[PDB]
């Protein structure tokens, strides 16, 4: 029923006064993003990183045929809800008939687990993780690039991912559904028995990525080794963090090792506070860049569950929405492709350097385009500030589309990028639907790993964030627009 065009036929506060209405009208045209050829391949059920749109009539063009175990992550943890029987998630698969939006998961996942198996039995020195992969022929072949490479952040995030699927599909108590829930198990429950002799090196350091002597030599081949790829290391409280608990669960880590891990990660957690103009001071977990893309573990485990976890990454969001309020941005920052040059219809670069310099550890950053998806963990603890802000930067000329939002917007509004990918979109529909750690959490109780969990994070969080300051900050609303300096709509989304 929605116009393509929604988010201007909304005011602001009409978005605040009833953030489910927007939502809805968000997740159907967001729904449009899977299809074949755009966003996932249906002979293999693979996800493709997304596809660029045409300048002028906002139609896909070209694919991305690449895709990472990180873009399978947002792709898999939609899929659990859908089966789980999600009416959000049905709004966003099979809105015209939501009872069919459980099979489609279903079927889906089904094909690409065999895609999985396929590519472990040709590949089997990634030990059953995924590098990234050209996802475009039936089978699944490594990017030239990451031949003999896997990288352990995409993974992490993957991994949970599944263990949410297959408790999903265990909760539904269909025979056929928990069928596939085992055979995913089995995937899963593979790389638990090749995670450490991977991934990690001891004395707590795990490779950010692993380089493989030969992909096609099996993992225990008398010739196969593993080394992380230089020093750099899963150390910090950001996306990677999810793959330190994989290690430590099903590891087969020693208690010592397990101490390591998060000795070694104790100095990247620190407290900062924000504080510009008349807003703060609020006391943050230091980011990287501060870009909302580093807080994405909190979808995929249960973080806010520990009170002292839930206040510092409310706090986060205080100082997100008001930093850009502060410094007159119309929306907020986060890693994403740059603008589109008109001309060639190719997309100009990569930004991964766009938060909040105050607040972050790498303070050079590149803030002139902004990004949909930053809302995600706002949206978390506020639907309604989160699509206000979604609003706001979905009204920028061309970002909205018949696949739903745009990839980014210059904040000057004299570029976009015309652009879908999973993690500028389906990043913030997995946020609307509360990420998978309700799902996880469960199958973490069921299998007593649950409050080792909370035990350990919420020691490691208290002992850094002793007294916060900020917590009276309300989250602010948008104040500016994103100028309009003669872009027009896409014809097919106006
Ligand atoms: C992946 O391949 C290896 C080696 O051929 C095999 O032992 C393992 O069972 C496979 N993984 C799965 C999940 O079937
Ligand atoms: C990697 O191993 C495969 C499988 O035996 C072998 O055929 C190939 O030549 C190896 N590659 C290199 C560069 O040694
Ligand atoms: C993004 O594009 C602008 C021009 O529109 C350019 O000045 C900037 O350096 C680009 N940044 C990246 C990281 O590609």
């Amino acid at each position: 029923e929605p116009s393509c065009r929604f988010a201007h036929q909304y005011t602001q506060e009409q978005v605040l006064q009833n953030p489910s209405k927007f939502i809805n009208d968000v997740l159907f045209w967001e729904g449009k993003f899977h299809q074949n050829n755009i966003s996932y391949n249906s002979g293999n059920g693979m996800s493709y990183d997304g596809t660029n749109i045409d300048w002028v009539t906002g139609e896909g063009t070209v694919k991305h045929p690449f895709s990472a175990a990180s873009k399978e992550s947002l792709q898999v943890m939609l899929y659990a809800h859908a089966i789980a029987g999600s009416a959000d998630a049905a709004r966003f698969l099979s809105p015209n008939n939501p009872s069919a939006a459980p099979g489609i998961a279903a079927s889906i996942m089904d094909t690409k687990l065999q895609t999985y198996l396929r590519f472990n039995e040709t590949y089997p020195g990634f030990g059953g993780f995924l590098p990234w992969f050209t996802s475009s022929s039936q089978d699944l072949t490594p990017t030239w690039d990451w031949n003999n490479r896997v990288p352990g952040l995409d993974n992490g995030e993957l991994l949970w991912a599944v263990y949410a699927f297959i408790q999903a599909a265990e909760n539904t108590s269909n025979k056929s559904f928990i069928d596939l829930a085992k055979k995913w198990q089995t995937w899963m429950d593979y790389t638990k028995t090749t995670a450490a002799h991977i991934f990690y090196q001891g004395e707590g350091k795990v490779c950010a990525v692993t380089d493989i002597k030969n992909q096609s030599l099996p993992v225990y081949h008398p010739e196969q080794t593993y080394a992380c790829e230089g020093t750099s290391y899963l150390n910090d409280p950001y996306e990677g963090e999810l793959f330190t608990w994989w290690l430590q669960f099903f590891g087969g880590l020693s208690d010592a090792d397990i101490e390591a891990l998060w000795e070694y990660k104790r100095p990247q957690l620190v407290s900062v506070d924000y504080h510009i103009g008349n807003v703060g001071p609020i006391t943050v977990q230091k980011g990287y860049w501060f870009s909302s893309h580093e807080t994405w573990k909190v979808l995929e485990m249960p973080y806010y569950d520990i009170d002292i976890i839930r206040r510092v990454f409310q706090n986060a969001e205080r100082a997100r929405t008001c930093n850009s309020v502060v410094t007159q941005v119309p929306g907020m920052f986060a890693s994403i492709n740059n603008v589109t040059d008109p001309a060639t219809g190719d997309v100009v670069g990569y930004i991964s350097n766009a938060g909040i310099p105050s607040i972050a550890n790498q303070t050079i950053q590149e803030l002139d385009v902004i990004t949909p998806y930053s809302v995600f963990p706002t949206v978390l603890f506020d639907k309604g500030v989160g699509m206000a802000w979604w609003r706001n930067m979905a009204i920028g000329k061309k970002m909205q589309n018949i696949y739903g939002s745009t990839e980014s917007t210059r904040r000057d509004g004299t570029g976009v990028s015309a652009l879908l990918t999973w993690d500028s979109k389906v990043s913030t529909v997995n946020a609307i639907l509360g990420g998978v750690s309700g799902l996880v959490s469960q199958k973490m109780k069921a299998e007593n790993i649950y409050n080792t969990f909370v035990e350990r994070i919420e020691a490691e969080y208290s002992r850094v964030f002793k007294n916060l300051k900020g917590e009276h900050v309300p989250f602010c609303l948008p104040q500016e627009t994103v100028p309009d300096t003669g872009l027009v709509d896409f014809t097919t989304c106006n």
